[PDB]
C-alpha cells in the first residue's frame, strides 16, 4: 500500500511505502484525529519479537540479513533473554540504535544531521557522581568552544523498572525559576517546579534571572543527589541587537547547548531511561518560545514600548514587529559570538531536502507537520507547503513522565 | 472515547463529547496520521433516509420538538418522499439550521465565532445561468454593504441524478485573473492561470492586466457554462499603501474586500447543494501572507524588502519575516482606513479560543483543524497554538468536490 504526499508549492510528489514497516499507534482512530495532541514494566514475553525486529532491521543496514553473524547474534539474545530476562547491546547495534531514534524523531526538523550523532556508551556506570561525570563530558565534547557537535550519552537499561538511571533534569542546561510571593516569576516560568523540587533537596539557589540549574541525578534506583555543572563548561551568549544599541540593556542572555535530559529511548524493546542528547538551537527556539511565550520569559511588551510601537491596538502587529526583532537578535548574538546556531529559513529548507532524500532512499521520513513548522513567519518556509505522513518507527526516543511522579523515596 | 483537550498556556482543559457523534472519516487510521493532508475529501434511497433521519433528528431535538408530534410527522412524511420521488426537500427552516451547522462544523474555519449570524439565500427556484447570475449579484451586494460586510450564502438547487448540476466555475465569486508569459513566469494571480484560460478559451476578453476581476462561469441544470462580468460597481476593492512608508503604494497593490468561496458543496440530510457560494470577510494573513508572499502567489516580498534595504544577502538576517510583517500591517491599515471590515489574526484566534469554551460548555465539543486553525504567521504568540484541538468530520458540512472541467459532459 503505496502513499502519496504533494508539496503544494512546487506540485513534488512522494511515494510512501516506509509507513508500512510502522508498527506503534499514533493515536488517531478511523473516525478522529489527534494530530495536535502533546503527549498521546516489561517482561520477556514481548522482548524477543522486539529483539528479533531490531537485529533483523541492524543486519540489512550492514547488508548481513541472514548471515551467520546474524543468525548467531539472534541465537545469542534468544538465550541471554530466556536465562536473564533481558539483554546487551553491542557497541555496533547501540550507535546504530540511536542514530536511528533520531532519525525516526518525526517532530525534529534537524534530522539532516541524523548520521552525524557522537555516541557515548555510559552503560558501565553505576553512581550519580558517575553520572555527573559523563555529563561534563558531554558538555565539554557538544560544546567545543561554540562549534557545537551533536552527542548522546547512554546510561544503564531499563531492567526491573525499580533500579532506573534518570537525569531529572529536563535539559542539561536550564535556567532557575522562583514564583515570588507577589504572583510574579523571577527566571524561567517553565522550571519553577523543578527549581523548588532543587531548592528543597538543599540547593542554595542565587536567586537571580538566570541561575543555571543544578544537575539532580539517580543512578540505579537511588535517591537523586544535586551536583553543580562547572561555570566554565555551560556556554552563555549574551543577546544583543545589531541596529538598536538598548536591546543589550535588557540584560539578556542564552545559553548555547540544547541538550534534551527527560526522554527515554527505546531500541529493540530495550529501554534506556537516561540518555541526555544535545544538537545546536534553531534561532526560534530562543526568540519566539523562550522568550515571548506567554507562559516564559514575555520580554514581547518590553521590547515593543523600546521599539515605540502602536501598542493600543493588535491590527498594529506589534507583537509580530516585537517577536521578528528579538529573533534577529539572538541570531546575531550566536554569530557574532561564533556558537552554531541556525535560522529557521535554512533549517527548513535543509529539512525538505533531507526529506526528499529519505523518500528517495528509505521510502519515507516519518513527519509531525504541528511541530516541523516553525513558530514564526510559517507559511513563507518550504516546509508549510509540504504535505506530511506522521507514523512511529523503532528505534525512537519517547515520552516518560516526571521521576518525582513515579520515584519511591528511600531517604 | 470522552477524550481531553489541554491548553497548555493556561492549563485549562475541556472534555469533548460530541465526538461520538463523528458520522465520517478523517483519512487517518492506527498507524499513521494524514492531519496535513490537504484533499482527503449518485445517491439512493437506501443511503438518503437514514440520512435525512439523522439531520431531522437534530433538527428536531435544536427547537426542543424532540420525539413531538411535528417531529414524527416530519420523519414520515419525507420518508414518503424519498420512497415516492428518490429524494426529498427542506423545509425553509431546516435548509437555515442546515446552513448554519455547516459553517459551525467547518473545523478549519478560525471564524466560526460567527456561525449563528449567518443570511441564507434560498435560491432553489434558481433554473438558468443568467438566474444564477442575478442572484450572485444580490449576495455581493448584500454581504459587501459598503464595506460593512455580512456573513451570507445563497443556495443552489440541489443535485438530482449528478447530470443537472449546478455549478459555480469560478473557486472564488470575486478574483483577480493569471496570465502566464512568453518570456518569464506569470502576471496576475499565478494561482488563477488555469482558470482564467479556460474563461479566455471559453470566450472571455482579457484585459491582461494584473488585476482584473475575473468573470463568473455560472453552470445551470448541467447546461454548459455561461460567462457573466460582476457589475464593477458591485466589487469593492483596498488599494493597499503602508502607514509609514510613502513608496509602499508605489507597489500599486490592491486587494477585493469580499472573500466568497464558490466552489465547495454543501451537505444537508444527505442532499448535495453544489452550487452554495458563501461569504464572511477577511482574516489579514489571508491577504498578506498568503495571496501576496507565496511562492506559488504573488512573491512581492522580494521587492517590498529591497525598498525597505534590508540585508538579503543572509537568510538570517529575517528580511523576508521583517518585510513580511510590514506588509500585513498596510493590508490591515489599508482595509481599516477604507471602513471595509477585516480582522487581524490576534483577534480571530481569541475569538476562536472562546468560541471553542462556549462549543464545549453549551455543545460539548468544537471539531478544530489546528494545521489550518494556527495563522501563517507569528503562530506561537497567537493562543490557538499552544490549545490542543480534535479533528472529526461532523454533518451537514462543506466538502470539496471535483472541478467541473474534469467533470462536465461537454
Ligand atoms: C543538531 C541540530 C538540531 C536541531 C537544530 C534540532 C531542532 C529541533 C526542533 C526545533 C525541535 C522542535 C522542538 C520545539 O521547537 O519545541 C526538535 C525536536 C526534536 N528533536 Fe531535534 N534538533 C537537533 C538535533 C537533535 C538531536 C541530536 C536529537 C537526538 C539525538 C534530536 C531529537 C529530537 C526529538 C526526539 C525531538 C521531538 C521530541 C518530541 O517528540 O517531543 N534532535 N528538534
Ligand atoms: C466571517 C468571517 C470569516 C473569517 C474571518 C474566516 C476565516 C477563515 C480562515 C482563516 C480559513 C482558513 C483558510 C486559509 O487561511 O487559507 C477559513 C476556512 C474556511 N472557512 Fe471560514 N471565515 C469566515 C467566514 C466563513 C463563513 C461565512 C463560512 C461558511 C458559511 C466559512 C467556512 C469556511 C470553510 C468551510 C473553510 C475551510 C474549507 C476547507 O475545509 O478547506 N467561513 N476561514
Ligand atoms: C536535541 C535538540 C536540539 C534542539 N535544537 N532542539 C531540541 C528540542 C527538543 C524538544 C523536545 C520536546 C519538546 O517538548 C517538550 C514538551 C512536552 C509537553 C509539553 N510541553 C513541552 C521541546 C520543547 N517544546 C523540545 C528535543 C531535542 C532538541
Ligand atoms: C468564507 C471564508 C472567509 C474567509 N475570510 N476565508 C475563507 C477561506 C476559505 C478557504 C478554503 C480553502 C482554502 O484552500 C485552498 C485549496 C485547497 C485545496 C487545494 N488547493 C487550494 C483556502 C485557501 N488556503 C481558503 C474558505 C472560506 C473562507
Ligand atoms: C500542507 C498543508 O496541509 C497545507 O499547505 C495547508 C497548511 N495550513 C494551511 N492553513 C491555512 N489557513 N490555509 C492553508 O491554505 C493551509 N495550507
Ligand atoms: C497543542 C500544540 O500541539 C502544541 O502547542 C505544540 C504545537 N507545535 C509545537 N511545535 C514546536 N516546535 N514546539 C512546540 O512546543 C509545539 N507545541
Ligand atoms: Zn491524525
Amino acid at each position: 500500500r503505496f502513499l502519496k504526499v504533494k508539496n503544494w508549492e512546487t506540485d513534488v510528489v512522494l511515494t510512501d511505502t516506509l509507513h508500512l514497516k510502522s508498527t506503534l499507534e499514533t493515536g488517531c482512530t478511523e473516525h478522529i484525529c489527534m494530530g495536535s495532541i502533546m503527549l498521546p514494566v516489561r517482561t520477556k514475553d514481548q522482548l524477543f519479537p522486539l529483539a528479533k525486529e531490531f537485529l533483523d532491521q541492524y543486519y540489512s543496514s550492514i547488508k548481513r540479513f541472514g548471515s551467520k553473524a546474524h543468525m548467531d547474534r539472534l541465537e545469542e539474545v534468544n538465550k541471554e533473554i530466556e536465562s536473564t530476562s533481558t539483554y546487551q547491546l553491542k557497541d555496533t547495534e547501540l550507535i546504530y540504535g540511536a542514530k536511528h531514534a533520531w532519525r525516526n524523531a518525526s517532530r525534529c526538523v534537524g534530522r539532516i544531521q541524523w548520521s552525524k550523532l557522537q555516541v557515548f556508551d555510559a552503560r558501565d556506570c553505576t553512581t550519580a557522581h558517575g553520572m555527573f561525570n559523563y555529563i561534563c563530558n558531554h558538555v565539554k565534547y557538544a560544546t567545543n568552544k561554540g562549534n557545537l557537535r551533536s552527542a548522546i550519552t547512554i546510561f544503564p537499561q531499563r531492567t526491573d523498572g525499580k533500579h532506573d538511571f534518570r537525569v531529572w533534569n529536563s535539559q542539561l542546561i536550564r535556567y532557575a525559576g522562583y514564583k515570588q510571593p507577589d504572583g510574579s516569576t523571577l527566571g524561567d516560568p517553565a522550571n519553577v517546579q523543578f527549581t523548588e523540587i532543587c531548592i528543597q533537596q538543599g540547593w542554595k539557589a542565587p536567586r537571580g534571572r538566570f541561575d543555571v540549574l543544578p544537575l539532580l541525578l539517580q543512578a540505579n534506583g537511588n535517591d537523586p543527589e544535586l551536583f553543580q555543572i562547572p561555570p566554565e563548561l555551560v556556554l552563555e551568549v549574551p543577546i544583543r541587537h545589531p541596529k538598536f544599541d538598548w536591546f543589550k540593556d535588557l540584560g539578556l542572555k542564552w545559553y548555547g547547548l540544547p541538550a534534551v535530559s527527560n526522554m527515554l529511548l527505546e531500541i529493540g524493546g530495550l529501554e534506556f531511561s537516561a540518555c541526555p542528547f544535545s544538537g545546536w538551537y534553531m534561532g526560534t527556539e530562543i526568540g519566539v518560545r523562550d522568550y515571548c511565550d506567554n507562559s516564559r520569559y514575555n520580554i514581547l511588551e518590553e521590547v515593543a514600548k523600546k521599539m515605540d510601537l502602536d501598542m493600543r491596538k493588535t491590527s498594529s502587529l506589534w507583537k509580530d514587529q516585537a517577536l521578528v526583532e528579538i529573533n534577529i537578535a539572538v541570531l546575531y548574538s550566536f554569530q557574532s559570538d561564533k556558537v552554531t546556531i541556525v535560522d529557521h529559513h535554512s533549517a527548513t529548507e535543509s529539512f525538505i531536502k533531507h526529506m526528499e532524500n529519505e523518500y528517495r532512499c528509505r521510502g519515507g521520513c516519518p513527519a509531525d507537520w504541528v511541530w516541523i513548522v516553525p513558530p514564526m513567519s510559517g507559511s513563507i518556509t518550504p516546509v508549510f507547503h509540504q504535505e506530511m505522513l506522521n507514523y512511529r518507527l523503532t528505534p525512537s526516543f519517547e515520552y516518560q513522565p516526571d521521576p518525582w511522579n513515579t520515584h519511591v523515596w528511600k531517604g
